[PDB]
DNA sequence: GTGATCAC
DNA sequence: GTGATCAC
């Protein structure tokens, strides 16, 4: 089932509402692996700090 | 430079 | 084998 959605800027630059894929911890900083959904590209980046691992 | 992850 | 993700 899909994770929580959260909104990122995507490559592109625009901002987005977006499921990530898989989330992790990095160190301290909580990242999310992400497609865009327009162009078919992944791309990483920040999450909430309150986001669920 | 570290910490984890995986599409490339 | 590693780029790219952030705050430290």
């Amino acid at each position: 089932s899909g994770k929580k959605p959260v909104k990122v800027k995507t490559p592109a630059g625009k901002e987005a509402e977006l499921v990530p894929e898989k989330v992790w911890a990095l160190g301290r900083v909580k990242i999310g692996l992400f497609k865009d959904p327009e162009t078919g590209k992944y791309f990483r980046h920040k999450l909430p700090d309150d986001y669920p691992i």
